This record gives C-alpha cells, structure tokens and sequence, in this order.
DNA sequence: GCCTTGCCGGGTAA
DNA sequence: GTTCCGGCGCG
DNA sequence: CGCGCCGGAACTTAC
DNA sequence: CCGGCAAGGC
C-alpha cells in the first residue's frame, strides 16, 4: 500500500503471460526469476518495466530489470529471490485481495490474455480455480459472466464476460485509473 | 432484426 | 511460456 | 564451498 | 487469442 495495486497488476501479467521460475543448477547453484514476456518493446520498456522498476525499488530489490529478445517475444526478466517469493507468497493470498487488488489483478490479466477486440469479452486460461476467482470478484462488482471449457484440444477453458455489463467491465476495470504509475 | 455466446480449428504470441 | 546453458558475485 | 544474480537461447504450447 | 459459424433469445 498503495505498492499493492501496481503488485497486482504485475501479479496478472506475471500469470497471464510470464511465469514465477525457481531453478536449480550444478551446483549448488540457483535462481529465482520473475518473468512478463511479450512481442513488443512497447508496452513492455515504456508501460511495463516502469511499473516493475518502481516495486523493485520500493521493496529495496538489488536486482536488474532484463530485456532479453527472442524470435517470438520479448522477456522481462527479473532474478531475486525476494521479488520471486514477494509474487510467490502475494498468489497464495489471491483470495485475500480487496478491490484494489481485485481490479488490478483483472487488468493484468486482461491484458496479458483477454480477448484485446473487444468485440467479446473473453479471458482464457487452463487455470479454472484462477478463473472461478476472478468469475466471483466479477460477480460482486456487478459484472456477469460464465466459464466453461472453450478449447478441448489443450484443455483452455474461457470466462466470457457478458455484453450486458460490457460497460461496467471496461470503465470500472479495463480504463480504471485506479493506482496509476505515480504522479 | 439484431445481439449474444457456445463451438472449434489455425498458428502467433507467449 | 519453460528450462536449459556458461559465467560471475559474494561471505 | 554454497548458494544467488546475469545474459542468453533452445524448446514447447497456451492462448 | 483470433474469428467464422450457427443456435438461441428478446
Ligand atoms: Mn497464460
Ligand atoms: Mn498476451
């Protein structure tokens, strides 16, 4: 607080679209990684590392932020073993978040993975539990919604946000300003 | 008539 | 998205 | 000696 | 993630 929004949201786009790593090597070596991938520069070194940066001071984090390209995307890349179990211990408590938490986390993974036409309303996931979070956050925020399995081939369900609430769930979560990267 | 949402394969962006 | 790799830091 | 950061990239597949 | 298709609802 008010780090927490903006951990959050991190938090959505770490589980959408990164991965919390924790490796073991020879030995005894290791590392802890927190990790967003994504195909743009953009949106990761203008919108993203700012955010991570920001935490990473906060919490008094020795850690670099990487950019490291691949041929298919772009890797944010932070190794502490603070930060990974900061997010860690922060996914564990996922139930806990208050609406702050709450809507930053939708937005984080929104992004990350929601259906970015707008046409439809769609998050997709293989997490069910994660989406059977989310479907009841959304449920008290007014915001109707369903889940059901949508691809059989890798077993990827879809929450499907309904277009009767679609302007509910954009103002209130997708254009939210709530805890912007601080004036 | 017009809108919504389940279904389901392609392949890009994870 | 996930896990290998070689290499360096530091008490 | 015993782990924890750095920089990359091959390998796979979930959006 | 994207997006065409067709069932089903008002
Ligand atoms: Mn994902
Ligand atoms: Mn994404």
């Amino acid at each position: 607080e008010n780090v927490s929004g903006i951990s959050a949201y991190l938090l959505g786009l770490i589980i959408g679209d990164g991965g919390l790593y924790k490796l073991k090597y020879k030995g005894n070596r290791s590392e802890y990684r927190v990790v967003i991938t994504q195909k743009s520069e953009n949106l990761i070194k203008q919108h993203i590392a700012p955010l991570m940066q920001f935490l990473i001071d906060e919490l008094n984090v020795k850690s670099k932020i990487q950019i490291v390209k691949g041929d298919t995307r772009y890797e944010l890349r932070v190794s502490s073993k603070k930060l990974y179990y900061y997010f860690a211990n922060m996914l564990e408590r996922i139930r806990l978040f208050n609406m702050r938490e709450q809507i930053a986390f939708i937005k984080g993974l929104y992004v990350a993975e929601g259906d970015k036409t707008l046409k439809r309303l769609r998050i997709w996931n293989k997490n069910k539990a994660l989406l059977e979070i989310v479907s009841r956050w959304l449920n008290n925020l007014g915001v109707r919604n369903t889940i059901h399995l949508d691809d059989h081939r890798h077993g990827v369900y879809v929450l499907n946000i309904s277009l009767r609430d679609r302007i509910k769930f954009v103002h209130t979560i997708l254009s939210s300003h709530l805890n912007p990267l601080p004036p």
